[PDB]
């Protein structure tokens, strides 16, 4: 079949989870992966990538983005790009240079399935070209235009059918009109692209919007997208990469035989950018030394918990005196970045001392009391991601709010914007709030009743006594508690998490929705007066909740009503 459409593989849709595949598949380089012989070195590959906290779909994306590939005589091969990514170096670049050498047609695809009179396109610079033009797109829009591009000579042809397709839009007035005439010209568009039969042109329309999710996910993993809403963005601070990426992109035709294209299209360093040499490398880490001592000059008077970040890249930049080459710079420049998402977390501190930027927490926050139907319309007007990696997000600025910890560790994905991507790992909590003296958990979930039982008690408790072990080993000295927040805590949610406290001496707060918009309010009216919380003050609210869970006499509703009582005491303190 003649393909009309390009994808992003859904299997992860997020690309942080493809370094421990790729790890495990490493260690069978060398084994035979074709044919009948290939069959034993694929199950075993199943067997170890298991234990990880179909095999030919796993494969397929790292063989589409240059990490493996299969010889001619049949055996793994492991691409140096691949080598990168499993040892976990630098991995947001490597993953930027391959998906900009990522072509149709490829080894992985080509023939008579994609002929070179239909395709010739590298999908992400692609999208950076057309972006210059339509300035944003939603998911919706990457679904709809996106996909079914398949030559890089139609940037200005879709440019130009968008902007038509959103001016129309706009004249239609009211917002249910224009949810038929969008998904009617989605539909008609399908219609000619892919041309009962509703299903058939549906799924395409399904299948288009899943691709389009994973494909802003990918996008943004590599830092030359954001996320400004609802919509992908070019990322403003990388502007003269893109122009450089858009400028030196290529299809090139040696793709036909896997040794000749692997040669260039494993090969992490290609495409080598002007400003990669050792001379130029130094004034980019110079110029991200300065945009880091700016951000941490502006917040060190009100924020001295930048100091955490301001040792930190002391320590990183003290590497160029021992060695001044181009590795060790690339690893000067990478973790500097790295650093800089830091420093604008803390940023955010002084950001949220304008009452409105406040407030806008708190009121996004309160969107999840209404109704799920009214959730889901509201944050995917707002955001990309969805609105359970959202609430996570919102919880982690409702953390940033509080303020005074030296590290504000979401475990879900953010993108260089501070935009939320992706939920957090299965074994992860879904935020570690490093204060001094102790450390605060997130766990957060918007579900309710028996699913929320079944979905949260085992891996919140999970968390906490890995996390705590894990402390014990390092030897950090510090307390640690778990906040679980929910709009709704569910009663056998809250009596199992109480019994940990009790038996198992973990140290789980459930807090509902209302109770931890409680703590932002307070924050905002200290502001106004001039005043804000302490560690203190935070330390002393988890040690009188924690206190109350174990002392409390063991009833559902007298532990209830006494954490609303010691929640209310502290609350009464801030007068």
């Amino acid at each position: 079949a003649k393909k009309v459409n390009w994808y992003v593989s859904c299997s992860p849709r997020s690309p942080e989870k493809i370094q421990p595949e790729l790890k495990v598949l490493a260690n069978f380089e060398g084994s035979y992966w074709k044919g009948v012989k290939g069959y034993k070195a694929q199950e075993a590959f199943a067997k170890e990538l298991a234990a990880l906290p179909s095999t030919r779909d796993r494969v397929a994306p790292m063989k589409t983005y240059g990490f493996v590939f299969v010889d001619e005589e049949g055996y793994l091969r492991i691409t140096e790009a691949g080598k990168m990514l499993a040892n976990n170096r630098r991995p947001k670049d490597v993953f930027l240079k391959q998906l900009v050498k990522w072509q149709y047609p490829s080894f992985q695809h080509k023939g008579k399935e994609y002929p070179e009179e239909e395709w010739s396109i590298n999908p992400l610079v692609f999208v950076l070209s057309l972006l210059k033009k339509v300035g944003g797109l939603s998911k919706l829009d990457i679904a709809m235009f996106c996909l079914t591009a398949t030559n890089n000579n139609q940037v200005d042809e879709i440019a130009e059918e968008i902007m038509q397709f959103r001016n129309e839009r706009e004249k239609i007035k009211g917002q249910n009109k224009k949810l038929e005439f969008t998904e009617n010209y989605f539909f008609k568009r399908f219609e000619k692209i892919y041309g009962s039969h509703k299903s058939k042109i549906e799924t395409k329309m399904r299948n288009a919007r899943d691709v389009a999710d994973a494909t802003t996910r990918y996008f943004r993993y590599t830092g030359l997208f954001v996320a400004r809403g609802n919509q992908l963005v070019l990322n403003p601070e990388k502007s003269d990469l893109i122009d450089e990426i858009i400028s030196s992109s290529k299809v090139v035709k040696n793709y036909t035989r896997v040794e000749e294209f692997h040669e260039y299209y494993g090969n992490p360093s290609l495409p080598q950018f002007s400003f990669e040499t050792k001379e130029q490398l130094l004034d980019l880490a110079h110029r991200i030394r300065d945009e880091n001592t700016r951000l941490a000059e502006q917040l060190v008077e009100h924020f001295p918990n930048v100091k955490v970040e301001i040792q930190v890249l002391e320590d990183i930049y003290n590497s160029l005196n021992k060695k001044v080459d181009v590795e060790t710079l690339k690893d000067v420049i990478y973790h500097a970045k790295e650093l800089q998402l830091e420093l604008k977390k803390k940023k955010l501190q002084a950001d949220f001392n304008d009452p409105r930027q406040l407030e806008e927490v708190i009121d996004l926050l309160e969107v999840y009391h209404e109704k799920k139907n009214v959730i889901e319309e509201k944050i995917k007007a707002r955001f990309i991601a969805n609105k359970n990696t959202v609430f996570a997000w919102l919880t982690w600025n409702g953390f940033i709010i509080l303020g005074n910890a030296l590290e504000y560790k979401n475990n879900f994905v953010i993108d260089e914007e501070l935009q939320p991507v992706t939920h957090a790992a299965g074994n992860q909590p879904d935020m570690e709030i490093i204060y001094e003296d102790f450390i605060v958990l997130g766990e957060v979930t918007t579900s309710k009743g028996a699913t929320q039982f079944k979905m949260e008690s085992e891996p919140v408790t999970r968390h906490y006594l890995n996390k705590k072990k894990e402390l014990e080993k390092q030897g950090v000295e510090k307390e640690l508690y778990c906040l679980f927040i929910a709009p709704e805590i569910n009663k056998n949610t809250f009596e199992e998490f109480m019994k940990y406290n009790i038996v198992q001496n973990t140290r789980i707060i459930p807090l509902s929705l209302k109770q931890f918009n409680m703590l932002l309010m307070v924050q905002k009216k200290l502001i106004e007066k001039g005043r804000r919380l302490s560690s203190y003050d935070i330390k002393n609210l988890m040690v009188s909740l924690y206190r109350t869970t174990i002392e409390c006499e063991r009833k559902y509703t007298q532990i209830k009503a006494g954490l609303e009582e010691t929640l209310n005491n502290w609350v009464v303190d801030k007068e």
